[PDB]
């Protein structure tokens, strides 16, 4: 099963094709993760996956999309990440983590709780920033305030100090948010980057901001641990072809710049969008992505149906396949998925207590 | 679904009628659980089982069945299941635990390490205690020492201590292991128990250990949690019709010296028998025991297909349907019990952070 081949970048070798992508849990307090996500991820760790990217961690307070969100923008966060790589390490399972800004999607209740932004009469809302003072709009209507260079200056730097910390925390694997619509997508895309300076209108200013905060933090992580970033390519508001051309060229440019992986995704930067949800949709996209920027490239959305995954593997479409929502369902996703390939040995996936037995 | 009708009983109330039952993890070190244990346990009861019993814990180190065993038998050990308490409680599940004497099955490898008896040349190994000297015989053939009088009285105390131990540790729940051959059930059982004094011989001398056992753990067991007992009714060795009633006059008298609910089980005393394995196999026996004793009980084996689980409840088998390695496989089996069941809401059978996403 192609699923199932291990897979080294740089220093670091993967026992199979299946990673869990970064998946905000809602559930840290001013920062801080806790016991919800040491169980979380070392449950899901166990459960067979080769690469555990964990969620969106605020590299600022103010970057943080809700509450909830964790942070690691100073070392007291970054240490409570420990015993959470640990476990990671000790499922056999390679530790990642994303870090992240939310720019003006910021200041949010939690998905369960409204998923709106945070009224300015509630005391948990904050300030949000973004490259221009424009408004996501719907259910996240408040408008961000406009960064000067000083302030460009500052996100880099917090990028740069999330990005030792994770090191010191001895994460593996480290993945730039760059995409969804938060603070460097929303650098990228003209809908939401209105700017006048450096940062703004040509293809090479929009590009700026996540070049220069790749360069950044390519200076402080260390060069035998990959260096990975998420960005969305498209976001079918029917611009897509000249979007894709520019997505893919800064892709190049990331490469250029030391990438290693490029996790595809879908922009999510403005609501009047209409995206074609569907089993594995982002597979030729990723597949075009991976073929012209001559990148390895990870993606996700509908690959919990096993026979997609290999199938998207066989096809070259992608190096390895993000499971994020069955994971969810079943912490012990790769085992199933290892049983439903037919893979020899198939329960070994698993830790021995659980292996001898479903065996 | 009967499968998700809440229970009651005596002050403890399950949010559904699935029970995991007690599932050795082999992984504990002087009889110390870990990191293993909590992320296990954590995981299994954010995966919406009402009831999660914890694996047969040693009431003495002799009493463990291997050198991973878990043990209750000082305050320390106990101290260790506070974390796992507050974790299934925090989950919405409730804690209980199996306390356990391997009598002559005791001082085994793991079952990935030969599941065999440990060699005398070996110094993990240890002697092993039992009503008589009499080898299981097979994989197991350590001749145990017979019991003394005074062993007797130890392991009674020892069942007590573990019992308090368990009660000021937060357990809400407790199992006393009386089936699968171990001490309890080898007392009861003519081929193992060949004593003459006042413990073996006639029913009430082979029922007195198990019984005075129960009476002296009843004494620090508060009333208002449930007291059970899981008790092997029948061995398949020729003598069913027999053993069975026999059994069931011992349950009818654990339900006057106040047994709450009995786990309905097989014998495994000797290994010559013809055991029927199937799904729900012990489906009919759970029932004449429930009907016959007039006592609430539970049953496993096979029973991880949820319309047989739901089966067995609306036939009136069983009060709770324990279901085993179906949750070595998936941690977050009762969530796919409500979705195959059609559960109104099925995905808020787990927390929040991961039910919001899978509605
Ligand atoms: N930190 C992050 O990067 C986060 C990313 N997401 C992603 O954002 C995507 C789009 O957000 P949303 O606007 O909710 O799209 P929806 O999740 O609303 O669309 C999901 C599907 O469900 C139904 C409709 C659509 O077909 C979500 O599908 C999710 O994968 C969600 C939360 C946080
Ligand atoms: N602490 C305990 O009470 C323990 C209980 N067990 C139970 O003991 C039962 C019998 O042991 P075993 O004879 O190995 O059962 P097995 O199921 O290993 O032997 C029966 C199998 O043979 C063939 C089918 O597959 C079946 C096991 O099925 C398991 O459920 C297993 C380990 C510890
Ligand atoms: C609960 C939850 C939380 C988040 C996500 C989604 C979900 C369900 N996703 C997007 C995620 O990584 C993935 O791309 C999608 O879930 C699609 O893959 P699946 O179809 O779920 O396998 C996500 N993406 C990201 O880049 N950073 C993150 O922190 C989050 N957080
Ligand atoms: C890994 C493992 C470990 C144990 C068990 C079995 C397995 C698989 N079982 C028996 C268990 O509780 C249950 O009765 C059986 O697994 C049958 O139910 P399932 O078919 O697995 O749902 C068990 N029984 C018991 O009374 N105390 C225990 O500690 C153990 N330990």
């Amino acid at each position: 099963s192609a699923l199932f081949e291990p897979y080294t970048l740089k220093d670091v070798t993967l026992r199979n094709r299946i990673a869990i992508p970064p998946m905000c849990q809602y559930m840290a307090e001013d920062g801080l993760i806790n016991d919800w996500h040491q169980v979380h991820y070392a449950s899901m760790a166990r459960g067979g996956a080769g690469l555990l990217v964990v969620e969106a961690t605020a590299v600022a307070p103010e970057g943080r999309i809700t509450p909830g969100c964790a942070g690691i923008w100073s070392d007291a966060h970054a240490q409570a990440f420990v015993p959470v790589v640990q476990a990671i390490k000790a499922a056999g399972s390679v530790p990642g983590i994303q870090i992240a800004h939310a720019g003006r999607k910021a200041s949010a209740n939690r998905p369960w709780e409204g998923d709106d932004h945070i009224g300015a009469d509630d005391a948990r809302g904050w300030e949000t920033i973004a490259p221009s003072a424009i408004a996501f709009g719907a259910h996240l209507p408040n408008v961000p305030r406009a960064m000067t260079l000083d302030d460009i200056a500052r996100v880099k730097q917090d990028f740069v100090d999330a990005a030792r910390r994770a090191r010191d925390a001895g994460f593996e694997w480290i993945e730039l948010h760059f995409a969804h619509g938060y603070l460097g997508q929303s650098f990228f895309s003209e809908h939401s980057n209105k700017r006048t300076d450096a940062y703004g209108g040509s293809f090479d200013n929009r590009s700026r901001f996540l070049l220069e905060t790749l360069a950044a933090v390519r200076e402080v992580w260390p060069e035998n641990l990959p260096l990975t970033a998420r960005f969305g390519v498209l976001e079918y508001d029917g611009r897509d072809e000249q979007t894709l051309e520019e997505s893919i060229e800064l892709a190049r440019r990331f490469k250029a710049g030391g990438l290693d992986l490029l996790s595809v995704s879908v922009g999510f930067t403005i609501p009047e969008t209409n995206i074609p949800w569907g089993p594995a949709f982002m597979g030729p996209i990723a597949e075009r992505v991976r073929r012209e920027a001559k990148l390895p490239v990870t993606s996700a959305w509908g690959f919990g149906t096993p026979q997609l995954a290999e199938a998207a593997l066989q096809a070259n479409q992608l190096d390895l396949v993000s499971v994020g929502r069955a994971h969810l369902a079943d912490p012990h996703w790769a085992y199933f998925a290892a049983k439903e390939l037919g893979v020899e040995k198939a329960s070994w996936t698993l830790p021995a207590p659980y292996a001898h037995w479903l065996e």
